[PDB]
């Protein structure tokens, strides 16, 4: 499959654009409307297709392009939601757009090529001759699908032709015009078809005698007569052309705006006219403005003249290279429509008088096209010109738009239109043509392009909104398989056009729009909720699921790191023989830590087999859930089977969470009755527990005398928390008083900072503005800093008869300046490298804590940055 | 503390109900529109209220009730978003409400107590209005900043008199029907004239034993002579009228102004139902008729009398000083809001059916002798509904800019929304001080526009947005089925919210659609700031933050509730086995993978490495990013976890255990097979199969055995002619039929044919048959008959047995037919099915269960191995017991 650009994006999206709005309502738009607001009307119109064919292009780029159709490329790239709620709104424009294309041929035929064979005599005839119309197109459709698909390119010869003559007569018409003579009654426009001339009198047999206008404006066949209307007799009978030439008076004359209103009289703005009233027998006589004209009925009457972008990306499986075809085409295409709009836009104001462009069924002349009055072969061009458009345009539309219901049945996304996927022998749709026919049938009933058009308007806006939607919210929070290629892309052009497309749906009409909204809402959240229940099988919590995943693997790329360190906790219990908590006090400081914000997995080792043990981890399971929902902290709980606690609790540090929902920090307890007894398990199990926690860069917690813990129902109203930072980990040790603070039971404890040759005013300098930006400006109080004391810290990060020295002058000066505090915190040496110097560590660590009746421990990871 | 119902809510609720829309608008408003259509402008704006005091009810039950104030139960109950966007729209509402009363205080002034002074006198009225209105609000911030104290003490006085002024409506009504006052109104053929000007309303008058024209003559007709004719045709060709204003308590007025009388801007106030002989007429005559204001249609009726039941959440504002809140707090808000409805339908039906059609319509009351319409009927005296209003207007003013300051300041002090953190400075004595000046700029901003008709709908678009977002949470957190979400209110269910929320949307939207864009706009951009501001807080970072905050919820919620779905989908956790240089050495299950998932599910990725994790960390830190690059090539979604244990077994079972958090769990382990188990003499291979497989039989997980893993196709690769072979022997029936369905929904094997093959045969045929047709796979079913003692022994199985004693011994250096029969029996089996399935494309049988005895497994592996012999691809399931479909 391999054709170029030209004959496999760029005619397709031309034979769709041009539609039978350019010959039927293009002159009376612009006449009622003037040349400033067309020209307004336009741009806008041409502005928003314009920004939702940059989406289309961003979208078409991304990844390969499946070879399916028009439809699959929005899905592939949008979801399964997006594309299905898409594919609906497109449908139905679809069909309406070929109600639409019916209703304009019959028009075309019912008023000029023969009006013989045919208020509400009107709106009969085009109801019986829509519906003849409608069954003999499909069936025809049923039966001749290959003729349209061979005899589709004349469509576009027509048109084209059509196009060129328009402009050919106009540029014949710059220096010699036709005629055209308009009759006129003062500033009144007369309706030409009755009367044979307008004159008042003619001279008949070598006299004077009233004319048939006369004998149809006065009842009286008699000159000698005075019981006729006022404005008869007080004006004259003008007869201006129709049809001046390209001048520079004209495009003078139609610059501002002419809305008239229903029941109102077509007025040449420029000639004598003394009012008088008049008789009501007049009426059926002068031209008459038919529907109410302002600035959003014309948005919404023009608007479906520039709809089918989406009409060009319809061969990409036939396509040689469609990511670099696809964009250029359909701008190419927008950018050849957009300027040709506008040259006939000034082309139309400027050549033509502004009184006869108002008649919308060529009152003014003689029955004709008004359009098709400027035309060099001839004013019949036209009118099969736009015959065979409009039929070719309708038949297309009926015939591609039940392939599109055919391909959304068959994807299953929504369940209850099963049925219309029972295609033919060879494919082609049987109950779905029918279901077409009859939403057709339910559009042509209105028999009046002036109100099928709105609807049109809002089902075509409702899908350009959303595929710019889905582009600028998949561009903003980085979904995973979403990356497109396009150069001249960038997701604020598709915000800007989805805005401008909302304000248009809102303007044409504000009920229409939201009950347009509405139903695609609808259908959206149904979309959505059968997948939840296909993927996982429950439909609430298949949507809590669904949401879950998605937001995880959204996280998963990017850069791992936050700018900011706030610790989320893994709280390790220890379970007891008979499987309770033996420390509740640890979950009653997480929740104080965390406030019920935030992560926190609650894990457990439970000695033995996995093989013969699975109700007694269940069962811990329901207890550890029971006693952490009642000291309300909002967490995960997690228990594991090992053989030996010590690799349950490996792999417990390093394999909790998922992706980027993972722990950065430890939170353990004490080992107590560790030198007491003579097994020497504890302290190798902590110890082992502190070397694995330092190498996994995460930080350390360690609650000392969990017994003396504050519970959520006790108060503190005297008393001030110690902080004794004493070299390194600076960042978490500063950070750990104020979330501690921030809970109510440490709602007002006074905070103390102690820091450990040196400069006490520079330091005092750099700790108050540090603090000034955290605004605890909590006072500063540093002690003298010995070399010779800290040693013990100094060697160790970056002698043992001189650590116990070192440790016990350390707990000398904070037992002496800080015994009556509430809290104390201080930072932890790291463990030694020899494996063997483990008690003598451990005898460090606990002469240092002597006294101080609560003490916590925190050892920095490293990778901390506030 | 501890204190009532009724003087703790209910009077509260009341005096912040009534206000000043009814005295100066309703009458105006009833005339204008009829009795019905009033009637049911009422209940419409009644069933709004009633459906979100409803809702309030179900917030303020669920648990316990915070002691603050109106804001934090709101909070509390709904999460900071919906709590912070509510406060803000509330804010606001309250002080335009300021703003109004301030309006109306200005208008009772300059129009009925005191017209000389007026500076003014078109634009001249509004230019008088906005002064004064200036001086009010400058004087009353001055008064709030000083006295607070003083106000709360006076609090009742404003109450007391709302309660007299409507009791004296009554009286007066009460007293028309048996004996009216009087109160001509003068008539010129069908209009309506002022009655200020002239003296009497008659053509000429008798002095001095003659005839002379009067002020009304010289009035219409410039000549102060009779013989004059040079005046307007409608002044001469209609009579003067002169018909009573308030004509007694009767059907036959209520039946008269009975239908709507939508007048258009400056048109004349007529009476229809009297001769009239239309004619022209002058243009210097326009300042003697009444005229209609603006324009009025139905919906500008809506959006004016919506302010008047709105206040409905300053009930709940004395929530410190009551007795039990659950119970005290609904029914007081229902009563309040039943006794404000029932006293509007009465006095509307009560000015339907008494005052006269035409004076309803003169908005200033121009008929009457410039009097208070709504003052003609008042038994003591028309004087005492003036002055009323006037307190009650000044009053509730001042309460309004007393309650947005300290609501301002609660949000301030709050810490939600960081850029008004300056808003929070309190006094020394807490009264706020950079907040009452914001508001009273806003409340100058509302004056600004001075008329109560364009700023009434301001008011009410803000109060509907904030009632629309309670509903709309309320609804959404019953129906999600939020944690820590249970209303204990016993008339409440969702369905109500939901009708209200509907119904306030709709009224939201009939005002003006442009003005409920611009708050809705507002409210979401607020909502989303909020939120992002919450991610920050917690987190650390704003996207990334976003999304974290997204999981946890979504994990949390999903915590609660029964853990059994009614359907049974495969989500998967493919071990694989990563070799000794860290490179993947089956990429061939990754593929399988993706095509049974198809990117839609769950899949994790585990695998154990083996070491020490003191000394392994870098190790691990690669070979995760390997897994995860090689798993972007096969194209499957999932995660990716690497642990590091000391044996591969331990590694192995604290993976399939613990994998997940919560609810996302897998629930199916694909592990492949191990190849030259027997030929190699490390016997690992085998042990550590039989170890995961009793590890994951003993979870009640499913299981996935892809034997030669070499020949399964990849992604690229496509099949066109072929038939998936199941041999479904006795149970697991439902995962074996669910299978190859998920399957060939692939486009790899978009086609294979199906065929069941089954070791009454109709009845079950039958039941298939019925199966199949609710899946649909409508796959042929061949039902084969089995054999018994088809081989008595076989030769070969004999020297497989001594074979296996001789491994047997060899091990331990480094009853023969009864084990027999069953390896007899599998021969036999993979006769049958090697003679009848031999050119299948895939091959799926259940496979039996590891001996319980741990001995046995040499056997079980030579029983698993002689089954599988020949079959290019074979895939082994063995059901968990918990599947239902
Ligand atoms: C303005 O007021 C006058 C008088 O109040 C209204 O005209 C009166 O219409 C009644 C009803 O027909 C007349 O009664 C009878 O009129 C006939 C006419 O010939 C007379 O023969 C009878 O003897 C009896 O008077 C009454 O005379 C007549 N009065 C006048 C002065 O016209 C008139 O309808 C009112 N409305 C207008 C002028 O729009
Ligand atoms: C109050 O007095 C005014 C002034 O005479 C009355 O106005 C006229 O009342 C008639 C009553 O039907 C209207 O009749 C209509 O006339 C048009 C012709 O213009 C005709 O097509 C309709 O079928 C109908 O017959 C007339 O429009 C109206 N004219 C004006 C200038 O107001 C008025 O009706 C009297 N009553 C009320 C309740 O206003
Ligand atoms: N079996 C276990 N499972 C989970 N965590 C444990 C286990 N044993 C100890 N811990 C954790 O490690 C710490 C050390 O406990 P250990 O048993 O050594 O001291 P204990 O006070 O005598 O009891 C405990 O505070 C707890 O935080
Ligand atoms: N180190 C490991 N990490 C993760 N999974 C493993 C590991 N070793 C074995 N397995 C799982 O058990 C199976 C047994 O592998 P084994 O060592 O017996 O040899 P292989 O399967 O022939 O290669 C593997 O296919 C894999 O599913
Ligand atoms: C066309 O004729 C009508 C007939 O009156 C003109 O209407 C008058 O226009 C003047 C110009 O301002 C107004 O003051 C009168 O009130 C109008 N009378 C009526 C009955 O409409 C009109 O101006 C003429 N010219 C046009 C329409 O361009
Ligand atoms: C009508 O036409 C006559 C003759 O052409 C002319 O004299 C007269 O002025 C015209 N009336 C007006 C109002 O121009």
């Amino acid at each position: 499959p391999s054709m170029g650009t030209l004959m496999g994006v760029y005619l397709p999206c031309l034979q769709n654009i041009f539609g039978v709005i350019l010959f039927l309502r293009l002159t009376w738009m612009v006449g009622t409307a003037g040349v400033l607001q067309a020209l307004l009307i336009v741009l806008i119109c041409c502005c928003c297709t314009l920004l939702t064919a940059i989406s289309m292009s961003a979208i078409a780029t991304n990844g390969v392009v499946p070879a399916g159709g028009s439809y699959f490329m929005i899905s592939r790239s949008l979801g399964p939601e997006f594309g299905g709620a898409v594919g609906l709104c497109f449908y139905l424009g679809t069909t309406f757009a070929a109600a639409m294309y019916i209703l304009g041929a019959i028009e075309i035929l019912l008023t000029y090529i023969a009006p013989p064979a045919a208020s509400n005599a009107t709106l009969n005839n085009m109801r019986v001759y829509g519906t003849i119309f409608l069954t003999f197109m499909t069936l025809v459709v049923f039966v001749g699908v290959k003729y349209v698909n061979k005899f589709a390119s004349l469509f576009l010869a027509c048109v084209i032709i059509s196009i060129l003559s328009i402009y050919a007569g106009g540029i014949k018409s710059i220096f010699d015009p036709p005629v055209f003579p308009v009759c006129m009654l003062g500033n009144r426009t007369l309706s030409r078809d009755q009367f044979d001339i307008c004159a008042k009198t003619a001279v008949v047999d070598n006299e004077t005698v009233a004319t048939q206008l006369w004998s149809f404006f006065c009842h009286s066949p008699n000159l000698t007569t005075d019981s006729c209307d006022p404005y008869f007799m007080l004006n004259n009978v003008t007869e201006i052309p129709g049809i001046p030439g390209a001048a520079a008076g004209v495009l003078q004359e139609n610059l501002w705006s002419a809305y008239l209103e229903k029941g109102d009289i077509v007025e040449k703005h420029g000639l004598p006219s003394a009012d008088a009233p008049s008789l009501k027998e007049s009426l059926p006589l002068y031209v008459v403005a038919d529907i109410a004209t302002s600035f959003t009925v014309l948005v919404g009457i023009f608007f479906p003249s520039v709809t089918g972008i989406m009409a060009g990306s319809n061969r990409s499986g036939d396509l040689r290279d469609a990511q670099k075809s696809i964009p250029v085409g359909t701008i190419l295409a927008i950018i050849t429509t957009s300027l040709v709009y506008f040259s006939s836009v000034v082309l139309f104001g400027a050549c033509i008088e502004g009184v006869v462009l108002r008649d919308k069924y060529g009152d003014g002349v003689s029955r004709n096209l008004v359009v098709g009055t400027l035309a060099w072969p001839s004013p019949w061009v036209i009118v099969i010109g736009s015959f065979f458009s409009t039929c070719g345009a309708g038949l297309q539309s009926l015939t591609g738009a039940p392939r599109l219901l055919q391909a959304i049945a068959k994807d299953n996304i929504i369940p209850f239109l099963r049925v219309f996927g029972h295609g033919k022998v060879n494919g082609e749709p049987t109950w779905a043509l029918l279901l077409t026919a009859l939403i057709a049938e339910l559009g042509i009933l209105i028999a009046s392009l002036d109100m099928v058009a709105p609807i049109l308007s809002m089902f075509f806006l409702m899908c350009y909104l959303f595929v710019n939607l889905a582009c600028a919210v998949q561009t903003l929070l980085r979904t995973p398989n979403w990356r497109p290629r396009f150069k001249y892309y960038h997701w604020a052009l598709s915000f800007l056009g989805m805005s401008l497309c909302l304000a248009l749906m809102f303007v044409s009409s504000w009920y229409y729009a939201l009950v347009a909204m509405l139903i695609a809402g609808m259908i959206y959240k149904y979309i959505e909720y059968q997948g939840a229940e296909k993927e996982w099988g429950d439909g609430i919590r298949g949507l809590s699921l669904s949401a879950a995943r998605y937001a995880l693997l959204r996280l998963e790329e990017g850069p791992p790191h936050t700018k900011n360190w706030r610790p989320q906790l893994l709280v390790l219990l220890k379970l007891d023989e008979d499987l309770h908590v033996k420390y509740p006090r640890l979950l009653t400081f997480a929740s104080q830590l965390k406030a019920g914000k935030g992560l926190t997995i609650v894990g457990s080792v439970i000695q033995g087999s996995f093989l013969e043990s699975y109700g007694e981890a269940q069962a811990a399971e329901q207890t550890i859930k029971n006693m952490m929902e009642i000291e309300k902290v909002k967490g995960f709980c997690q228990v594991v089977v090992a053989s030996k606690v010590r690799e349950g609790l490996a792999h417990l540090i390093q394999s909790c969470g998922l992706g980027g929902m993972r722990h950065n920090s430890v939170v353990l307890g004490w080992p107590y009755g560790w030198r007491q007894s003579e097994d020497p398990r504890a302290w190798k199990t902590f110890i082992d527990t502190v070397r694995c926690t330092t190498a996994a860069h995460l930080a350390l917690l360690v609650p000392k005398n969990i017994a003396f813990y504050p519970s959520n129902h006790e108060r503190y109203l005297e008393g001030h928390i110690d902080v004794w930072w004493i070299v390194h980990d600076g960042g978490m040790l500063m950070l750990l008083p104020f979330l501690l603070r921030q809970h109510k039971v440490w709602r007002k404890c006074r905070m103390r900072i102690f820091t450990v040759d040196d400069n006490s005013i520079q330091m005092k300098k750099d700790l108050a503005v540090f603090l000034y930006h955290l605004r605890l400006e909590a006072e500063v109080e540093v002690v003298e800093m010995h070399n010779s004391d800290i040693s013990a810290y100094t060697y160790e990060r970056t002698s043992n008869v001189r650590r116990m020295h070192t440790a016990v002058k350390l707990n000398e000066v904070i037992v002496t300046r800080s015994h009556d505090a509430r809290l104390v915190l201080l930072n932890m040496p790291g463990p030694p490298r020899n494996s063997e110097g483990d008690e003598n560590y451990m005898e460090f660590l606990e002469v240092l804590t002597e006294g101080l009746e609560r003490v916590l421990l925190v050892r920095g990871g490293g990778r901390e940055v506030i």
